[PDB]
RNA sequence: AAAAGGGCGAUCUAAUGAAGUUUUAGAGCUAGAAAUAGCAAGUUAAAAUAAGGCUAGUCCGUUAUCAACUUGAAAAAGUGGCACCGAGUCGGUGCUU
DNA sequence: TTGATTCTTACAGCGGTCGACCATTCATTAGATCGCCCTTT
DNA sequence: AATGGTCGACCGCTGTAAGAATCAA
């Protein structure tokens, strides 16, 4: 027995744990080992850390459950199809769809004949000749008239509807409008019809070029805006631009309307708005929208299709065609050009795969890209490539009909080719007259959104609620599914519950009830004092807001002391400084019904509930206009269309129940008629919930009847693997709890830590911003990936190359001259984000260390950096941040918030991991019903052990080892429980439980917090070293800290040698294989694609995934003798579920006789065993082992490496040698490669003539080689040393496997060696 | 003090588009016994896209969870003495069952 | 002497380490939760 | 990116069977 704490540091990946004393010690306990080993006992520390692996997220299932619906419901349509067109094609052909779907076997496997289109090769090849692309069948069965082969139709259709394309435009693309610069000259033209005065047009202008870019669209507006001096962006024309671009304009100050005219071309209420534009200005500029419409038609189109659409009613298929033409032609003239000048690299650029060109790009499947830059330079050293250089530059060159580019193109130009060829083939066939809609809804149906998945209760994700327990088809599927119900269920499944009413739904924040709430909670306190004479009366909390909040949407205060307590009740008040609590849905519902009376109806409060959530539940217009369908007779035609038009978002806190259906027994009276009358004394929302005389507070806690602390950890928000880190730590403390003897700590002080996709996001960033920009820095200083990883040059590109302090250039190359200044000064704030960090010239161009760049700065550059803001290069929270010196800058208050911020948590994941350890911990109730808090949860933040570390010289590097983990834990538990010793005022902000005005003195306070602990002060006389050497707590004759035992006692600690490192085993989960299919090959390592698919005769895949390894000690056959071999086998993935509950059968199954089914063992990832001299390896799979030892560094060596890698340190120079030495002698002990270390030990011999700093921070990097875990690779001054994998587990099945517990004090040792 | 409005971030769900890959179809010509050499043409299409599963749906199948043993049916639970000297991955020495 | 036997001993087959090479992507739409940093009212 | 599957080349081990004795009868 003892009085402990428990230090615990909580990452991603790692979770470090510590026990102290009262002294700030250690204790070591010795632990049973169990197994058949000798070894019954072992001393431990009772200090370590959990490592393990990172838990990922359910975003890569969703996406493959996403592609899996996809493509069934794909395969789905094509079946739809060939049962529409199986009894007409037996009239033709009866093994058409045979030769389909066998097209994928061999002709060995192949029942039927080769050639699946037709059966015959004279025809086949008459067709490929006639028509090499389907786009070329496409056009002949659009534009011809002649009856063609149903064959050939149904290849057309199904063409259409396996790839039909984007849903995401509403109505009809009018292929009619095609030409931009024909429909901008309408547009001008029907402009200067309205208005002779001032005609807007200019001929100069191109708008194919500026509104059909590459640009972002408020740039290409922007650019159009610029061509033309008499438009301006806020202009009428203006808008028509951005409606033609979709950039929802608003119509207010172009017809001098009250209101907002909100127009936007894709959205689907635009209709309706149209039709509300044309009710307040004249229907005869209706006509303008119009054209405006059909530019927006022909500003896409000029992409999807570049052929006239009135030259065949196939312009996709006519723009294929056109691809296709072009690239023979193309093709034919570099052929001629290569054998004409430069022959010698014909086979080279028409006959080789490997390497790019037209053998690499076709057969070899090479990119566009690669093709482009491998051509450049043969197009650039050539004579007759000046003009196809042209279009190389445009990317249209030798371009394919199946492209990235094809993602733009709209299921509409589909499914008009599919109407075109179906009216043109009905005359001819019956069937496909009379089942042309069936076709038309094949291609076009989409299962909305809010149905989900089509399930009859087998699916944990659909909702959809049923019609008739009938088969759903594209046809009856608004007849046979619920779209209202179904869309009310999407909703409803994500929304929040009531907090007090867990068996209660939350109203829409927009609800009147909890409008009317709003304003009752937040009038009921009131000074409202006279000269002489806060009553709050009920009736003139009626008469207020009828008269005040039921006519006006915002009350102001100096508006209500003059309308009631002045006019209503005669006097010449200090409640509330506005009210913050407004009827706005009132207003709005009033002003779109035009009935008060309607509004003030109490029996009338039911139907305006139903249609607020109504209009918040849904955001389809037809879901909303059936469900008002019920309401149609109360409104006006008119008042119905304007309620339809409106639309709310948003969720509120509390349920019905709550706000008005809950009533105490004895007070005989509902919650919000307590709210808007309480007698003399006018309580409060939280005053009713928690009154000892309400029955409310009894009721909350009676409906909370409920779990389990998996489920609790998964409701809290936060990414998983802080949710794993987190349940890791709940483990380990646990377990630590039973080590003592189901002893309670005292405290327990914890505390939590805050690439290629890197790099391609700042790739899409840095390009986007500048397109918006409309810069060319991209071009001028050509970049690439994975080099924006420096900040230099990152802030650089992100700042279009120019100073964001000063209107100077910043220059390439010179950036290492040029300095990276912080926003805010890094004493305040320690943040180092792009959100601070700004590349200047000098640090001098900001106005002072004290604060945010003065206001000089800020008045010279807000231009510069709201251009930045509107490109999104720079987050609006910089903005605001550089721009603060306008609004004062940086005051007292803020200043002692950030000294705060640094040492208080203040996160409310640390809050919640919080009240899990203390809902564990405390868990008893004294005689009072009060909680008996016995174990203190302190939440501590990593910059006080950060700076206590850099200040009393315990550096710690992480390269070296994994000790730092269990060490910040350790360290963190003395900070706090010193921190609770000293202040025992500040448990409000650390222990977890019920706990200009002084601004200068927190930001003091919170300043040198941890100055006890120093050893002197430094006052303006000089460094004075009368520093208590014992600190105490005032008024306790406790004992806080000693400066001469317990440093010593900390220095012992972080020096010890034995730390309890442990990684979780863990059992692999994921996919089968590498999703690649590699092509057929003679090898054994082929994994089937299908059942019925031979991996030697079509491919398949590649690696799988081991897990949940097994080690057997069977007899196999080699004569055909049998020998008794033990091996361990990789069980995959996908054969896991068929090894369980059939060991023997499996294991025979794949060659193995007489096989111990006692003996077999399971062994996970990362399995111990320790083989021979103190070398442990872990499992990484079937034939790899990793690094299982840790190098124990001298702290001596480790401040040495952090004081040199520094430079400040000037220590001794044989300390290089020595650290070498260390890692050489663990290295030869435990790391079976010597030739890289030979390759470590002959690099330091040849470079020991760099500086000591170069040295050490080399040094640092070497010990890679010795770290826990799979080999890497490492680099000592340029020399990369290539890593050294263990490709075998042969001496792992003779080896000591170690069971470890959570936390490595609780260990197992089994000997292989004993089972052979 | 509070609301509101933005702006970034962590997650979760549903509906879609385009590519990628594999097998097959798209008859390759000439010379030559052959090995192979010389030419021509190449852009497209079908089918699969986790093996598969029963619960038979236009459903599900890569998230979370896992030291050993003993139970339970799963979840989950239970199972391992304490001080003192030291410290290269923990070793000893005392007590106590 | 002669087949059999008993080593026996040098030559082809086996199943271990170095050294690369590789690893399914882009893009929309519609919602719902929590969490933090700001400004504005 | 990471770290494990996979193939190619190499390569020491190894066990194996074809001489080389080696008895015995």
């Amino acid at each position: 027995d003892k009085k402990y704490s428990i230090g615990l540091a909580i990452g991603t990946n790692s979770v470090g744990w510590a026990v102290i004393t009262d002294e700030y010690k250690v204790p070591s306990k010795k632990f049973k080992v169990l197994g058949n080993t000798d070894r019954h006992s072992i001393k431990k520390n009772l200090i370590g850390a959990l490592l393990f692996d990172s838990g990922e997220t359910a975003e890569a299932t969703r996406l493959k459950r996403t592609a899996r619906r996809r493509y069934t419901r794909r395969k789905n349509r094509i079946c739809y199809l060939q049962e529409i067109f199986s009894n007409e094609m037996a009239k033709v052909d009866d093994s058409f769809f045979h030769r389909l779907e066998e097209s994928f076997l061999v002709e060995e496997d192949k029942k039927h004949e080769r050639h699946p289109i037709f059966g015959n090769i004279v025809d086949e090849v008459a067709y490929h000749e006639k028509y090499p692309t389907i786009y070329h069948l496409r056009k002949k069965l659009v534009d011809s008239t002649d009856k063609a082969d149903l064959r050939l139709i149904y290849l057309a259709l199904a063409h259409m509807i396996k790839f039909r394309g984007h849903f995401l435009i509403e109505g009809d693309l009018n292929p009619d409008n095609s030409d931009v610069d024909k429909l901008f000259i309408q547009l001008v033209q029907t402009y200067n019809q309205l208005f002779e005065e001032n005609p807007i047009n200019a001929s100069g202008v191109d708008a194919k070029a500026i509104l059909s870019a590459r640009l972002s669209k408020s740039r290409r507006l922007e650019n159009l805006i610029a061509q033309l001096p008499g438009e301006k962006k806020n202009g009428l024309f203006g808008n028509l631009i951005a409606l033609s671009l979709g950039l929802t304009p608003n119509f207010k100050s172009n017809f001098d309307l009250a209101e907002d005219a909100k127009l936007q071309l894709s959205k689907d209420t635009y209709d309706d708005d149209l039709d509300n534009l044309l009710a307040q200005i004249g229907d005869q500029y209706a006509d303008l929208f119009l054209a405006a419409k059909n530019l927006s038609d022909a500003i896409l189109l000029s992409d999807i299709l570049r052929v006239n659409t009135e030259i065949t009613k196939a312009p996709l298929s006519a723009s294929m065609i056109k691809r296709y033409d072009e690239h023979h032609q193309d093709l034919t003239l570099l052929k001629a050009l290569v054998r004409q000048q430069l022959p010698e690299k014909y086979k080279e650029i028409f006959f080789d795969q490997s390497k790019n060109g037209y053998a690499g790009y076709i057969d070899g499947g090479a990119s566009q890209e690669e093709f482009y830059k491998f051509i450049k330079p043969i197009l650039e050293k050539m004579d007759g490539t000046e003009e196809l250089l042209v279009k190389l530059n445009r990317e249209d060159l030798l371009r394919k009909q199946r492209t990235f580019d094809n993602g733009s193109i709209p299921h509409q130009i589909h499914l008009g080719e599919l109407h075109a060829i179906l009216r043109r083939q009905e005359d001819f066939y019956p069937f496909l007259k009379d089942n042309r809609e069936k076709i038309e809804k094949i291609l076009t149906f989409r299962i909305p959104y809010y149905v989900g998945p089509l399930a009859r209760g087998n699916s944990r994700f659909a909702w959809m609620t049923r019609k008739s327990e009938e088969t759903i088809t594209p046809w009856n599927f608004e007849e046979v599914v619920d779209k209202g119900a179904s869309a009310q269920s999407f909703i409803e499944r994500m929304t929040n519950f009531d907090k007090n009413l867990p068996n209660e739904k939350v109203l829409p924040k927009h609800s009147l009830l909890y409008e009317y709430f709003t304003v009752y909670n937040e009038l009921t306190k009131v000074k409202y004092v006279t000269e002489g004479m806060a009553f709050l009366s009920g009736e003139q909390k009626k008469a207020i807001v009828d008269l005040l909040f039921k006519t006006n949407r915002k009350v102001t205060v100096k508006q209500l002391k003059e309308d009631y307590f002045k006019k209503i009740e005669c006097f010449d008040i200090s409640g509330v400084e506005r009210f913050n609590a407004s009827l706005g849905t009132y207003h709005d519902l009033l002003k779109i019904i035009k009935d008060k009376d309607f509004l003030d109806n109490e029996e009338n409060e039911d139907i305006l509930e139903d249609i607020v959530l109504t209009l918040t539940l849904f955001e389809d217009r037809e879901m909303i206009e059936e469900r008002l369908k019920t309401y149609a007779h109360l409104f006006d035609d008119k008042v119905m269309k304007q309620l339809k038009r409106r639309r709310y978002t948003g969720w509120g806190r509390l349920s019905r129940k709550l706000i008005n259906g809950i009533r105490d027994k004895q007070s005989g009276k509902t919650i919000l008629d307590f709210l808007k009358s309480d007698g003399f004394a006018n309580r409060n929302f939280m005053q009713l919930i928690h009154d000892d005389s309400l029955t409310f507070k009894e009721d909350i806690q009676k409906a909370q009847v409920s779990d389990s602390l998996h489920e609790h950890i998964a409701n809290l928000a936060g990414s998983p693997a802080i949710k794993k880190g987190i349940l890791q730590t709940v483990k380990v403390v646990d377990e630590l709890v039973k080590v003592m003897g189901r002893h309670k700590p005292e405290n327990i002080v914890i505390e939590m830590a805050r690439g290629q996709k890197n790099s391609r996001e700042r790739m899409k960033r840095i390009e986007e911003g500048i397109k918006e920009l409309g810069s060319q820095i991209l071009k001028e200083h050509p970049v690439e990936n994975t080099q924006l990883q420096n900040e230099k040059l990152y802030l650089y590109y992100l700042q279009n190359g120019r100073d964001m302090y000063v209107d100077q250039e910043l220059d390439i190359n010179r950036l290492s001259d040029y300095d990276v200044d912080a926003i805010v000064p890094q004493s305040f704030l320690k943040d180092d984000s792009i959100d601070n960090k700004v590349l200047t010239r000098s640090d001098k161009n900001r106005g002072k260390s004290d604060n945010v760049p003065s206001e000089e700065v800020v008045k010279k550059m807000k231009n510069y950096w709201r251009q930045l803001l509107n490109a999104k290069l720079i987050t609006q929270r910089k903005f605001d941040n550089l721009t603060k010196a306008e609004r004062g800058g940086l005051s007292e208050l803020d200043k002692a918030g950030f000294i705060k911020r640094q040492l208080v948590e203040t996160r409310q994941i640390t809050k919640h991991v919080a009240q899990i350890l203390d809902s564990r911990m405390n868990t008893k109730y004294d005689e009072n019903d009060k909680l008996i808090r016995e174990v203190k949860v302190i939440t501590l933040k990593s910059k006080l052990v950060s700076d206590f570390r850099k200040d009393f010289q315990f550096y710690k590097v992480r390269e070296i080892n994994n000790y730092h983990h269990a060490h910040d834990a350790y360290l963190n538990a003395v900070v706090g429980t010193a921190l609770i010793k000293k202040y025992p005022k500040l448990e409000s902000e650390f222990v977890y439980g019920d706990y200009i005005g002084k601004a200068t003195a927190k930001y003091f306070f919170y300043s040198n917090i941890m100055n006890f602990f120093k050893t002197e002060i430094t006052l303006a006389n000089g460094e004075i070293r009368k520093r208590p050497l014992i600190e105490t707590n005032g008024e306790t004759g406790e004992i806080v800290w000693d400066k001469g035992r317990d440093f010593a006692t900390v220095r012992k600690v972080l020096s010890m040698p034995q730390v309890n490192i442990v990684k979780k085993t863990e059992v692999q989960t994921g996919g089968f294989s590498k999703e690649s299919i590699l092509p057929k090959r003679n090898s054994d390592k082929l994994i089937a694609r299908k059942k019925d698919w031979d991996p030697k005769k079509y491919g398949g895949f590649d690696s799988p995934t081991v897990a949940y390894s097994v080690l057997v000690v069977a007899k196999v056959e080699k004569s055909k003798k049998l020998k008794s071999v033990k091996e361990l086998l990789g069980i995959t993935i996908m054969e896991r579920s068929s090894f369980e509950k059939n060991p023997i059968d499996f294991l025979e199954a794949k060659g193995y006789k007489e096989v111990k089914k006692d003996l077999i063992i399971k062994l996970p990832k990362y399995s111990l065993f320790e083989l021979e001299n103190g070398r442990k390896r872990m499992l990484a799979s079937a034939g790899e082992l990793q690094k299982g030892n840790e190098l124990a560094l001298p702290s001596k060596y480790v401040n040495f490496l952090y004081l040199a890698s520094h430079g400040s340190g000037s220590g001794s120079g044989h300390y290089l040698d020595e650290i070498i030495e260390q890692i050489s002698e663990f290295s030869k002990r435990v790391i079976l490669a010597d030739a890289n270390l030979d390759k470590v030990l002959s690099a330091y011999n040849k470079h020991r003539d760099k500086p000591i700093r170069e040295q050490a921070e080399n040094i640092i990097h070497l010990f890679t080689l010795t770290n826990l875990g799979a080999p890497a690779a490492f680099k000592y001054f340029d020399t990369t040393i290539d890593r050294k994998r263990y490709t075998s587990t042969k001496e792992v099945l003779d080896a000591t496997l170690i069971h470890q517990s959570i936390t490595g004090l609780y260990e197992t040792r089994i000997d292989l060696s004993q089972l052979g």
